[PDB]
């Protein structure tokens, strides 16, 4: 890899993380650095500290389980993640302490709605917590994008899995 | 002339760079098509598989991203409630290693696609897929790789065949700068 030439990405959950991150690649003399997260503040944090190109998701939503025990979690996951898959999604699982996160994109409003309903009523069957839900509204992506060009971001990066969706929120 | 809004509350064809997350090779071809004819001028793909990447070079993916490591686990078979009650298992523990694991359908096959794990932790999360699928009665059809060592010529195949751009994606550079 060139440390010169290439972008380096760091995949940032947690603010603290990402930071340190990214400061490892400056002291490696790394001259363009991206930050991608699903989490606002920590592109807006990012942009502060060193990072050249914020990435964003465009049409995600995040639904996270809590709970003790991570089979149970995912039992509960199953069913909905099953829909999502067969509605043309991608799914990221990702755990955060007791908590399940679960990415879904690729997949329009009305299929988000009704993934976000699922992962309520599936919460209340399996005794579990719903701590986030949603968050794909394309005109929340662009008032972001927006206080992330005024607070000084040097490259935005949209990211998605289906542009075709993506032009439709896009087109009015 | 922005996309979405005005005054920044919008995306720019040119000046943002657009990325294609593209799990089939049609559908990445598609999306790109649609961007092009919309004027995009920094079009990015990003995938986990090198013959997306590869092919996307040559239609106007101008970046295009990788993962740092990562193995892709096929599974193939009708009943899609058994492919993800035997996947869960396996998923259970590649979470516990640290894992972000991602997942999608392409016809009969449930792509899994596991990032942020060592080699170690790969040669056991694929003999659990093996064991999972013969005692489930189910096919596995892609397993194992993901080193860096194969990125890396993976990567030089791509600047090799004409790649304009690299970008190289990881949730944990303070590992895999050990790998480099």
């Amino acid at each position: 890899l060139y440390f010169q030439g290439d972008i380096l990405i760091v995949n940032a959950k947690d603010v603290d993380e990402m930071l340190k991150q990214v400061e490892i690649l400056r002291r490696l003399g790394a001259k363009q650095i991206a930050v991608h997260s699903s989490d606002w503040r920590i592109l807006q944090e990012a942009l502060k500290k060193g990072g050249d190109i914020l990435i964003v998701n465009g049409g995600g939503m995040t639904i996270t389980f809590r709970g003790d025990d991570l089979e149970a979690l995912l039992k509960a996951a199953i069913e909905m993640i099953k829909q999502a898959l067969k509605f043309g999604a991608t799914i990221t699982l990702s755990l955060d302490g007791n908590d399940l996160n679960i990415n879904i994109t690729g997949v329009p409003e009305q299929v988000r709605k009704e993934l976000a309903k699922e992962a309520e009523r599936l919460a209340k069957e399996f005794g579990i917590t719903v701590t986030r839900t949603g968050g794909g509204d394309v005109d929340e992506m662009l008032k972001q994008v927006e206080i992330l060009r005024r607070l000084g971001a040097k490259q935005i990066a949209v990211e998605s899995d289906d542009w075709r969706i993506l032009q439709e929120a896009l087109k009015k």
